[PDB]
């Protein structure tokens, strides 16, 4: 089995799994949607409670089931609960990843595409004060590329260059998992990563330097960075923090678990999940949160910011932000930087999400690495035809893959690890080759308040928000709904056939 080369390159990796698109784009909406600097207190201790005790755990999984060959979780999930309800179980733990691939791999086009657009030059061009014959030129920019609708049928028309800047895009992840963990992922992570830290410093800084009428960046900061104790009773609130902190850390993703798979069975995971997450979160509060919230509070002062996170996730980093930069000096080639800034960052966490369905094909199936990450590209490009071309498919499957079943996830990992494998060989297998041990608080944390928080949190959601879109919702949702429950059953089928192959490689042997 492969392994990583160096203690720098995995926690490279891992941080570059964790840093992506969520920090520089999801984060910024969340935060200002959700009060600001009221959405900072439950972040953080949502960190401390659901954040870092499920990164451990994930670690530890992926780090004990690689040592025996395996790196997914309807492997692992049976190894830990000899029972056949773990293998089926442990199919999310393809799903999510796959998924969530289908639709994060698209997406990461785009900003390559822009940041293409941006460096060339072919940019609109804004008018020289109104906000909206500003703003106007760029929601089309936007609208014209992945191809909005003009009226009534809900159909996607993706620009050409888009679709073609999307084969690039998964020609160029390819060309990284093709190369494998040490030589691929790895060296790419070591690449990236100090590009990325750098690209993000300079727009912070350049962010830091806006003024107008309106604002500053720091009145940007202070919205961010206020207490708002007045909404900490806000379940909305804590399932907002708390949707964010998963998506953040890829936890649920079974992306850290295959990753920590190819850990040494001796390697420390103690430091090193705990160096991974405390990376990704100053990436997401120290960068993320200091560009998008500062420029548009800026150049728009609070009320508008607000109202413009509101309006979509995208409308702040692929219409306003380019908008406000193309108000300054050089302000095209600020955008290539902070598109290529984001590039990167989706680059390095659409690799991880693939490497789940690679190492399944690999270690269960028994493919070569070569053919595992030609398969695993061609259904999630066939597949991506479905986000490219139907309007909303996106969301619906961010919401059933990309928010309710990383948290469903977690809370599963947690229970099957801590609660059925066993608390105790849990809590030894964690600190086991450990750099530093954990803090004792945290097996109590791990034990009944985590797996207490999240059920609860399920347990709101399923009540006070999921009816409205099994039943607001228009009616092609059904399409991808039928979709990805079609995948399920694909993944489910493998299992059977893996599980099958095993028997047959059992008895001849
Ligand atoms: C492998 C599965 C293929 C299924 C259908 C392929 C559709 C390709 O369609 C292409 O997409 C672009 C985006 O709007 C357009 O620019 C092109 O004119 C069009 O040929
Ligand atoms: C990284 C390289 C990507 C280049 C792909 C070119 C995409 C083709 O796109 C075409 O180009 C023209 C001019 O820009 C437009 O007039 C056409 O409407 C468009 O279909
Ligand atoms: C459920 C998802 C199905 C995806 C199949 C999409 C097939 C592509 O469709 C084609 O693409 C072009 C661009 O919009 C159009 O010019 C063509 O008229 C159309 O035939
Ligand atoms: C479910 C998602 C799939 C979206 C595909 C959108 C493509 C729209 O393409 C349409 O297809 C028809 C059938 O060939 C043609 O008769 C139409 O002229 C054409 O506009
Ligand atoms: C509710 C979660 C809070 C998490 C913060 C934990 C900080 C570490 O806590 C420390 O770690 C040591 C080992 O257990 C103890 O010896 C110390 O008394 C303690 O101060
Ligand atoms: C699906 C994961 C790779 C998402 C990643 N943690 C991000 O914040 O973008
Ligand atoms: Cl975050
Ligand atoms: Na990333
Ligand atoms: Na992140």
């Amino acid at each position: 089995r492969e392994h990583w080369a160096t203690r720098l390159g995995l926690i490279l990796a891992m941080a570059g799994n964790a840093v992506g698109l969520g920090n520089f784009l999801r984060f910024p909406v969340q935060a200002a949607e959700n009060g600001g600097g009221a959405f900072m207190i439950p972040y953080i201790i949502a960190f401390l409670l659901v954040g870092i005790p499920l990164m451990w755990i994930e670690w530890a999984m992926g780090r004990y089931g690689g040592a025996q060959g395996h790196g997914t979780t309807p492997a692992i999930f049976y190894l830990l609960w000899r029972n056949r309800f773990a293998k089926i179980l442990g199919v999310f733990g393809l799903w999510i990843p796959l998924v969530v691939a289908i639709y994060y791999v698209y997406i990461e086009s785009w900003t390559l595409g822009f940041a293409i657009k941006f460096l060339v030059g072919l940019v609109p061009e804004p008018p020289p004060t109104d906000p909206d014959s500003i703003l106007r030129p760029f929601k089309e920019f936007l609208y014209s590329y992945i191809g909005v609708p003009k009226g009534d049928e809900p159909i996607l028309k993706p620009s050409l260059f888009a679709y073609i800047v999307f084969l690039i895009t998964m020609f160029i992840n390819v060309s990284i998992l093709i190369r494998g963990i040490s030589k691929g992922i790895e060296r790419f992570a070591k690449i990236a990563m100090p590009t990325l830290f750098i690209l993000a410093v300079f727009l912070v800084i350049r962010v830091f330097l806006l003024e107008t009428p309106n604002g500053t960046a720091a009145d940007g900061l202070n919205f961010l960075w206020t207490p708002d104790f007045e909404k900490l009773k806000d379940p909305g609130v804590w399932i907002a923090a708390v949707g964010q902190i998963f998506f953040t850390l890829s936890l649920g993703f079974g992306a850290i678990i295959t990753y920590a798979s190819y850990v040494r069975k001796d390697q420390d995971i103690v430091l090193s999940g705990l160096t991974a997450a405390t990376l990704n979160e100053k990436a997401s509060v120290i960068l993320g949160g200091s560009i998008s919230i500062p420029a548009a509070v800026a150049f728009f002062g609070v009320a508008n910011a607000v109202a413009i996170a509101k309006a979509g996730a995208f409308n702040l980093g692929f219409i306003t932000l380019p908008a406000i930069f193309s108000q300054t000096a050089g302000g095209t080639f600020l955008g290539f930087l902070w598109f290529f800034l984001l590039f990167f960052a989706g680059l390095t966490s659409s690799i991880a999400i693939m490497q789940p369905m690679i190492a399944f094909l690999e270690d269960e199936l028994k493919l070569s690495r070569k053919h595992a990450v030609l398969w695993t590209a061609a259904i999630v490009f066939f597949s991506a035809h479905l986000v490219m071309f139907l309007n909303k498919s996106l969301d619906e499957m961010d919401f059933w893959a990309g928010t309710i079943g990383v948290v469903f996830f977690g809370l599963t990992e947690l229970i099957i690890f801590f609660w059925i494998f066993g608390a105790d060989k849990a809590w030894e297998e964690i600190n086991r080759g450990g750099i530093i041990k954990v803090p004792r608080i945290y097996y109590y944390v791990m034990r009944y308040i985590t797996p207490a928080f999240l059920a609860v949190l399920l347990v709101v959601w399923a009540r006070e928000y999921i009816p409205k879109i099994m039943e607001e919702t228009h009616w092609t949702v059904w399409i991808t709904r039928f979709y990805i429950i079609g995948l399920f059953l694909f993944l489910t089928f493998l299992v059977f056939l893996a599980e099958r192959r095993r028997n047959h490689e059992s008895a001849g042997t």
